[PDB]
């Protein structure tokens, strides 16, 4: 019993991190195989990032100009190229340490755990949710681009996301691993607008599964709805839309629990409706969505 | 920017954590140098467990009876012992991966990351507080026994917390890496009273000065207090009392943010007083205790 904001143990990402530098530019890069996988905008100067030309700024570089360094030692660069807003360096060596792994582009309300780091060393881990409208509120200073987000299935290492900038607003943008940014996002020094935000409904049925599974029983109510009358409930709160879809992936914990998935959703809008009235939920004071129903499911059963 | 609750990156760990299985119970060990550690009650059956009497149950042991395996290698067990609440392994191997270790007591009131594990596979990992009543809030289902709780200073794992139960009330209890229990506790299936807990005072002071540091600044009001004036609002509200050592640890932060101690208690003062008034500080609607005056620092630092 008990539930935590819980992250995949970093091991297996903390092995492929390695620090890059280009002029007076660092940040972080990621080892794999016989690739280093970095933000492009190491190639620039805070004066650059401005309206940089990365095309123009990268014709002027050379394999000798990316310095990439293991902790102690130093990678050879012998190839350099630009995906999307990702530079890829071929280094002589293949890092022992590459875990199995894919790259993934995940989808938004999906979660995954991401490993700060500075100077390419791991500062910490923690979990989070890709927004609806494709920000991370995470935990990024400078010198943190080039940390990534990960899920882990058993052995294999899936790669989704690349940090590259915070947004005039504190929250963060990124790419997944061939570079291509979530959301509408650039990577220059601009004002740019992260789309309305929504919480993610099933994310918040799933953790409310996860409360009753652990004891925190006081918002089951005597009450049911539907998805239409629940999405109008949803509509006014800035809550996601429920769809069957969202129903069927939460089938395992109404299974488990008992409780009809609109059963749930009758309790969650007496929730948004009269609020907590002072009480928590699993140790929150509001509704948590950056739980998935899979997340809920190997917390509660342990799987590792 | 950004503030989140950061875990220690668990590799260090991963690479000490292994099953140990005697008889028909199996749970975690933690392997550093040629000796694993683990909760002493892998030697009972749930029958034992109700009142174990761990001298004789341990006398009809032999080392053979001691299966440790690291993942794929099976480890020879040349020696057992029992200090306090843990059974120390004597392995013929010295663990190539043991990082610089120590093994400390912390304080209640401190954190730690856990790596939650079962059958000696890492699940996940958290960040969280020992309570001031010396229990954890942790997430731990059967199988999770022996699992660790640590912090890391640059190259140096140490290791303060081994799960070893879960209370009736669904709080969890363990020991430090010499065997001693944290609290009261005892390792039999009895009903056991955790003490009153309290609120970390410092703590939640801790992150109210992160809120300032990354822009959540509406709590702050036109008012100061006295250590003797807050001091009565923290007893009526089951806080801590603040003394001069909590004041002197909050220095840092108060001297980077210009918002002295006692000025910063006042607004805490007015929150204990008036609630959140449905607004969010650091995306939380209640007042944070997990995090101390050097996570605070570590994290707005980018500490590696
Ligand atoms: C300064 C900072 C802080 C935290 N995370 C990231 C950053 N850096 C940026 O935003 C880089 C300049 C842009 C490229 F899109
Ligand atoms: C069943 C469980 C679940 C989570 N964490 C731990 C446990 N196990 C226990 O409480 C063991 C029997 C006691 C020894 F003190």
């Amino acid at each position: 019993s008990g539930f935590r904001k819980m992250a995949f143990p970093s091991g297996k990402v903390e092995g492929c991190m390695v620090q890059v530098t280009c002029g007076t530019t660092t940040l972080n890069g990621l080892w794999l195989d016989d690739v280093v996988y970095c933000p492009r905008h190491v190639i620039c100067t805070s004066e650059d990032m401005l309206n940089p030309n990365y095309e123009d700024l990268l014709i002027r570089k050379s394999n000798h100009n990316f310095l990439v360094q293991a902790g102690n030692v130093q990678l050879r660069v012998i190839g350099h190229s630009m995906q999307n807003c990702v530079l890829k360096l071929k280094v002589d060596t293949a890092n022992p340490k590459t875990p199995k792994y894919k790259f993934v582009r995940i989808q938004p309300g999906q979660t995954f755990s991401v490993l700060a780091c500075y100077n390419g060393s791991p500062s910490g881990v923690y979990q989070c949710a890709m927004r609806p409208n494709f920000t991370i509120k995470g935990s990024f200073l400078n010198g943190s681009c080039g940390s990534v987000g990960f899920n882990i299935d058993y052995d294999c290492v899936s790669f989704c996301y690349m940090h590259h900038m915070e947004l005039p607003t504190g929250v963060h943008a990124g790419t997944d691993l061939e570079g291509n940014f979530y959301g509408p996002f650039v990577d220059r020094q601009t004002a740019q607008a992260a789309g309305t935000d929504t919480t993610i409904t099933v994310n918040v049925l799933a953790w409310l599964y996860a409360a009753v599974i652990n004891g925190d029983r006081w918002f089951l109510n005597r009450f049911t709805t539907t998805l239409n009358d629940f999405n109008l409930v949803a509509m006014k709160y800035n809550y996601e839309p429920l769809t069957q879809d969202h129903v069927d992936i939460l089938g395992p914990l109404s299974a488990q629990t008992g409780i009809a998935v609109l059963d749930m959703c009758a309790s969650l809008k007496e929730l948004l409706q009269n609020g907590m009235n002072g009480r928590t939920i699993l140790g929150s004071a509001l509704l948590e969505d950056e739980f998935t129903p899979f997340d809920v499911v190997r917390q509660c059963s342990g799987v590792t």
